[PDB]
């Protein structure tokens, strides 16, 4: 990648996809590809903001095509070169990898123009994260044994086809209708067994798997990341991104200021996904086949 020719070359947008409509062209009502506004400006009504950050912004969108409501999100800027757009677009090649799955979020299409990265997806709710904010507490256990299952149903399918999050919080989970959650983010996730070696992205240091600090990468790593994900909105514990407290999370302890009031049954779980070692740790499919977490 480092080395093409023609490194530095650069109108209208073209589908990204996982090799079977596309590479395509792309059409909407409202769209005219000789108007200078971007299929994005032109084929959606741009409702509000959603995120942003360093990599750029989502908003809520409604589609011009079937007028219902998504999100896109755009980059921030037009790729550096050839490594950053294939880094980019493999976000879009971990959708298809993944495929779809009721506790994941959906990708609709994606798209590049003038070397921004689109990417629709269907438009969830809150991410957990938000939602723990706006409750302004620790959320009720059956709210959290929900969520629980829901994201433990979305890592078992990464983690089934050898793929890891690695970057599994509150806020890359977003809140569905009546109770559910799904999985969101896909920018950090790996294949196993595939290079970059030392597939070094990485995830929100409060939330690591203490064995990634060696770059022992596994599928492991997410179960202890939801494990304290879990912890924290069960709990309404801030999590340490260092020091003492960072290492004693990632050495069995459970704080009694803020675990005093979990279930014996949720502790017992959750003591299962912060196991330290993770030749240890259990698997999301041996969690989601204990009893306590059933449909
Ligand atoms: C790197 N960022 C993302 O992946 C990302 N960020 N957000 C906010 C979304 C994504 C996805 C996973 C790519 C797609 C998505 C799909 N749906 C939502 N929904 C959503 C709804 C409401 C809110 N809020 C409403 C109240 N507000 C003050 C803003 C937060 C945030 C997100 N958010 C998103």
């Amino acid at each position: 990648l480092g080395t093409e020719n023609l490194y530095f070359q650069s109108l209208q947008p073209r589908r990204v996809s996982f090799r079977g409509e596309a590479s395509e062209t792309l059409q909407s009502p409202g769209y005219d590809p000789s108007r200078p506004e971007s299929f994005f400006q032109q084929s959606f009504q741009r409702l509000s903001r959603l995120g942003h950050g360093s990599y750029g912004e989502v908003f809520k969108v409604r589609s011009k095509e079937d007028g219902r409501l998504y999100a896109v999100k755009r980059s921030m800027s037009p790729f550096r070169g050839p490594k950053d757009r294939a880094r980019k677009l493999a976000e879009v090649g971990s959708h298809e990898k993944v495929g779809q799955h009721p506790c994941c979020v959906r990708l609709e299409q994606a798209w590049e123009e003038g070397g921004i990265l689109y990417l629709q997806t269907e438009l969830c709710g809150p991410s957990l994260q938000q939602h723990c904010e706006a409750w302004g507490a620790s959320l009720p256990e059956a709210q959290v044994w929900g969520y629980l299952r829901d994201t433990l149903l979305a890592l078992a399918h990464l983690h089934s086809q050898g793929l890891v999050h690695l970057d599994v919080k509150p806020a890359n989970i977003f809140l569905g209708p009546r109770g559910r959650c799904k999985l969101g983010d896909f920018g950090l996730l790996v294949e196993l067994g595939t290079a970059g070696a030392g597939e070094v992205q990485e995830g929100d240091p409060r939330y690591m798997a203490p064995e990634l600090l060696q770059g022992s990468y596994g599928t492991a790593a997410d179960v202890f990341s939801l494990g304290l994900t879990i912890l924290e909105v069960a709990c309404n514990m801030e999590l340490p991104h260092g020091g003492e407290g960072w290492q004693q999370l990632r050495q069995g302890y459970l704080p009694p200021e803020f675990t005093a009031g979990l279930s014996s049954e949720l502790r017992s779980v959750l003591v299962m996904m912060l196991e330290p070692d993770p030749k240890l740790r259990a698997t999301a499919e041996a969690l989601l086949a204990l009893p306590v977490l059933r449909q």
